[PDB]
Formats: C-alpha cells, sequence, structure tokens
C-alpha cells in the first residue's frame, strides 16, 4: 500500500537549516507503494524472537511515573498545559492523561490525531530536504509510556542480546565491534542503509511487532493499550499540518511515537536476520541500533562477499527494505560507519593502542558554528564535546575554540542543556573533566598518534570549511589553556586535563576524585 496518501493541504510551518519550503521534496521521497514477500527465512527468526519475547514480563507504569519520565522540553499539549505542567503533575495534565487513558481502553478503533511538521536541522553543503516528523499530542505520548515503556527496551535486549545496539555506553560499543571485528579470521563488514526505513515499515510489520508485545507476560490493561495504540495510532493514521488541517494519511511508521525506536531495531534485526540467511553469511554478528544496521561475518572470498551482499540486499528487499546506499563490503574496520560513528584507533601515555569513536567533523563543526553565531537554546556543541571527547577534532577545536568563548563572556559556570544518550542533561562546563573520565577514562586526555585516514579527514574537512588548520587551534589552546590555569579551582582542572595536549611538559593526570563535603 501507500506509504502516505496526501490531500494537497500544505505542510505549514511549526551552513544551512531545513524548512518547511523543502516539505515537497521530502514528501515525494518518502511516498511509494510498498510490496512485502515473506518467506520461510523470515518466519523462522520471527519465532525465534517470539520464543525470547516470551520470557519478558513488563508492567504498567502509573500515570505518575509516566509524567516524571516526560522529557521537560516535549511540544505542549493542545488541551492545555506543557511538558514542565506534566513533570510537576499539575492537575490539570494528570486529570486530562487519565482522561486520555480510558479512552484508549474503551475505543479501540477510532484513528489518533497527530501532527506533522518539517524538522529545522543545521546542515553543510545536493542540500537535503527537511525531514518529516509525525507525533501525537502529548496526553497521548505520556500513555504511551504508562503502556509500554517497560516493554521498548528491556523487551528488544532479551530478543536480540549482543545485536541490541542501545544497551551499549560508547566504550562498550567500540569493545563489542573490535572483538567482533578480532574474532573473525578474515572479517568482513558493512553498513547497510535502508532508503527511507519509517516509510518502508508496512502494517503487516507494525502488527507483528504488536505480536511480539503480547508474547510478554503484562497486565490485562496493558494488553488492551498496546493493542489500541497500534490500532489508532501505530500501525497508520490521519496527519494535521501545524494549522489544524487535514493534509494526508499515513500508513508506514510514525517517526515521534514511544515505539518508533524499539519498533525499528525490531524490525531491522528481523529483516536483516533473515537476509543474513538467505544470502549464507557466514559466522554473522549484527549490531542494530533502530533502523541503523551494520553486519560483520567471516569473509568467503572477494568476489564471494560481492555476490553476498547482493544477495543480502535483494532478501531485505523483498522483506520491503531497499537499498538508499548499495552496501559496500569493507575489509577494514575504520571505515565501517554506523550509526554515523566509526571506530578508530589511537595510543595513550605509555603508546598502548586505543580504539575510540569519531566521526566526519563536518556536521558538528556547522552546527557548532551555527551556534556560535545564532544564540541558540540548543548547544549541540557541548554534546559532540562530551560524545566525542576522545577525537583529535573535538579536543583541539572544539573544546579549545568554546573554553576560549566561556571565558571572554565569563560564562564557564553558566549551566548548558544538552540532549545527548537519550536525555536531557543540565551540564556546568566545569564538570567535563569529570564527566569525561567516567565516559571515555582517564587516557582520553592523553591520547596522541592518531591515525592517519583520521587526520587526514580532520585536516581536509577544516579546509573545506575555512576553519584554520590545526596548527593554529594548538597555539589558540595554549592560550586558552593558562588562562583556565591561572584562574586555579575548577577552571584550573579543565586547563589541566583538557588541554594537556597542547602543552610540551605534561602534567601528571591522575584519578580525579568524586565532590566532597
Ligand atoms: C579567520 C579566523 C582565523 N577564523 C577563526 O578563528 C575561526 C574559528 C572557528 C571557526 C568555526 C567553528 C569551529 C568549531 C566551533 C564553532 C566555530 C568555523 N569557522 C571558524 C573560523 C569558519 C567559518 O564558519 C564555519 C562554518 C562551518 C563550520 C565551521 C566554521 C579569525 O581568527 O578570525
Amino acid at each position: 500500500s501507500m506509504s502516505y496518501t496526501w490531500t494537497g493541504a500544505l505542510i505549514t510551518p511549526c551552513v544551512y537549516a531545513t524548512t518547511s519550503r523543502s516539505a515537497g521534496l521530502r514528501q515525494k521521497k518518502v511516498t511509494f507503494d510498498r510490496l512485502q514477500v515473506l518467506d520461510d527465512h523470515y518466519r523462522d527468526v520471527l519465532k525465534e524472537m517470539k520464543a525470547k519475547a516470551s520470557t519478558v514480563k513488563a508492567k504498567l507504569l502509573s500515570v505518575e511515573e509516566a509524567c516524571k519520565l516526560t522529557p521537560p522540553h516535549s511540544a505542549k499539549s493542545k488541551f492545555g498545559y506543557g511538558a514542565k505542567d506534566v513533570r510537576n503533575l499539575s492537575s490539570k495534565a494528570v486529570n486530562h492523561i487519565h482522561s486520555v487513558w480510558k479512552d484508549l481502553l474503551e475505543d479501540t478503533v477510532t484513528p489518533i490525531d497527530t501532527t506533522i511538521m518539517a524538522k529545522n536541522e543545521v546542515f553543510c553543503v545536493g542540500r537535503k530536504p527537511a525531514r518529516l516528523i509525525v507525533f501525537p499530542d502529548l496526553g497521548v505520548r505520556v500513555c504511551e509510556k504508562m503502556a509500554l515503556y517497560d516493554v521498548v527496551s528491556t523487551l528488544p535486549q532479551v530478543v536480540m542480546g549482543s545485536s541490541y545496539g542501545f544497551q551499549y555506553s560508547p566504550g562498550q560499543r567500540v569493545e563489542f565491534l573490535v572483538n567482533t571485528w578480532k574474532s573473525k579470521k578474515n572479517p568482513m563488514g558493512f553498513s547497510y542503509d535502508t532508503r527511507c526505513f519509517d516509510s518502508t515499515v508496512t502494517e503487516n510489520d507494525i502488527r507483528v511487532e504488536e505480536s511480539i508485545y503480547q508474547c510478554c507476560d503484562l497486565a490485562p490493561e496493558a494488553r488492551q493499550a498496546i493493542k489500541s495504540l497500534t490500532e489508532r495510532l501505530y500501525i497508520g493514521g490521519p496527519l494535521t499540518n501545524s494549522k489544524g488541517q487535514n493534509c494526508g494519511y499515513r500508513r508506514c511508521r510514525a517517526s515521534g511515537v514511544l515505539t518508533t525506536s524499539c519498533g525499528n531495531t525490531l524490525t531491522c534485526y528481523l529483516k536483516a536476520s533473515a537476509a543474513c540467511r538467505a544470502a549464507k553469511l557466514q559466522d554473522c554478528t549484527m549490531l542494530v541500533n533502530g533502523d541503523d544496521l551494520v553486519v560483520i561475518c567471516e569473509s568467503a572470498g572477494t568476489q564471494e562477499d560481492a555476490a553476498s551482499l547482493r544477495v543480502f540486499t535483494e532478501a531485505m528487499t523483498r522483506y520491503s527494505a531497499p537499498p538508499g546506499d548499495p552496501p559496500q563490503p569493507e575489509y577494514d574496520l575504520e571505515l565501517i560507519t554506523s550509526c554515523s560513528s566509526n571506530v578508530s584507533v589511537a595510543h595513550d601515555a605509555s603508546g598502548k593502542r586505543v580504539y575510540y569513536l569519531t566521526r566526519d567533523p563536518t556536521t558538528p563543526l556547522a552546527r557548532a558554528a551555527w551556534e556560535t553565531a545564532r544564540h541558540t537554546p540548543v548547544n549541540s556543541w557541548l554534546g559532540n564535546i562530551i560524545m566525542y571527547a576522545p577525537t583529535l577534532w573535538a579536543r583541539m577545536i572544539l573544546m579549545t575554540h568554546f573554553f576560549s568563548i566561556l571565558l571572554a563572556q565569563e560564562q564557564l559556570e553558566k549551566a548548558l542543556d544538552c540532549q545527548i544518550y537519550g536525555a536531557c542533561y543540565s551540564i556546568e562546563p566545569l564538570d567535563l573533566p569529570q564527566i569525561i573520565e567516567r565516559l571515555h577514562g582517564l587516557s582520553a586526555f592523553s591520547l596522541h598518534s592518531y591515525s592517519p585516514g583520521e587526520i587526514n579527514r580532520v585536516a581536509s574537512c577544516l579546509r573545506k570549511l575555512g576553519v584554520p588548520p590545526l596548527r593554529v587551534w594548538r597555539h589558540r589552546a595554549r592560550s586558552v589553556r593558562a588562562r583556565l590555569l591561572s584562574q586555579g579551582g575548577r577552571a584550573a582542572t579543565c586547563g589541566k586535563y583538557l588541554f594537556n595536549w597542547a602543552v610540551k611538559t605534561k602534567l601528571k593526570l591522575t584519578p580525579i576524585p568524586a565532590a566532597s563535603q
């Protein structure tokens, strides 16, 4: 069936940014008839998964638990309250959510409304159209957590095991990839890019996902709500623009429901697993985060692997998940990008090899540049500093430049909102040494001798963007550093740890103590 049907009603508004002006380009991209044919490989895998699901027990969250787990900056309800009101258990929001939950149990058919908007996201320049998000009202969102919050995390882990990527901290991901890679005699890996994965998700895919939830041991009321949410919301429904006008109907995954991530993870794992069997990949290990898929297996030979991947892709396509980028076999782990990252090697103080996650700095640099400029309530630069703390480009460029700006504006102690790892943290910049040491270990203040590919990518990327060479940054760093040290206190600690790389004569970096008093 068609992933979308449109009524012509415009999708109205809520280095460049995406806007509603390109919504037409995306709609054309995401709108197509899906054809899905399933075979015994798919059925065999689904049965194995259901058997694992059958061992999971999961519980209803009360209205209050679900409110407390509601993120602070969610789009407000059209029923007179917003995310802060939910977090604060205001009577207004509490009363409405109870009415919404009751209606979910008593009505299991009436399509639930959703809003569609185009995202505003910053990119560097072939310009990409804005992403479309589809989401139900805040009240419904909280009820989703009541029914399914205890499901959507626990369940995929049990079903998929080490393949479920969301269980891993950043160092655990690296560890899993490197160990998997080193366990093959002749490793071959490839990422698989599904073309607009959300649009490829069929009604059958979504009823399958529901059938897998129900394999869980649930409360009766939870089964009812999960069935209802599926029928009224998940499988499809009407789309409303920001103006209150209907602009079409959906028959695929909505991007902004609680089950988007769990569901894409299960369905991607299910389809890919079966496709591995169809292709006869040997000693397969998969890693899955939602729609993002990477496979590492035992090489059968250069042309064999190429043929294998083409048969892999044919299976995924039959299963309704056709490739955006045709997949490509790699024989070097560094060259495999999954979840916008790749493993790379450097050396620590004693010259030990340290693997860490890095990525092409283009988008992080562009967004940070954008945030310097227009002073946005969004601080993506700080999140990138944390996520990619060990990297060449985060240490020498982003840290240097932003601690530079923090000093000048004397903002060293103003906490910034930071959305990372699926949560919104209130981050004080002086905490960065302690944060980094926990996430990445001390080696992250001491890494040197980065790979030639990594260095080339960074230096080349800077040139493309008109950013000063790394040499400029090392010089600026030494200045920012001395300023931090001179101020002493927590500022000094930042100079000592975050910038010991810019200095000839290294200070000794010892384990930073937890807070006292
Ligand atoms: C001319 C010179 C040498 N420039 C700088 O010092 C300088 C510092 C930081 C940055 C940055 C960012 C680096 C990462 C943190 C956010 C800003 C970017 N650019 C500069 C140029 C060049 C133009 O604007 C950009 C557009 C896209 C990506 C990066 C940038 C001067 O001294 O005036």
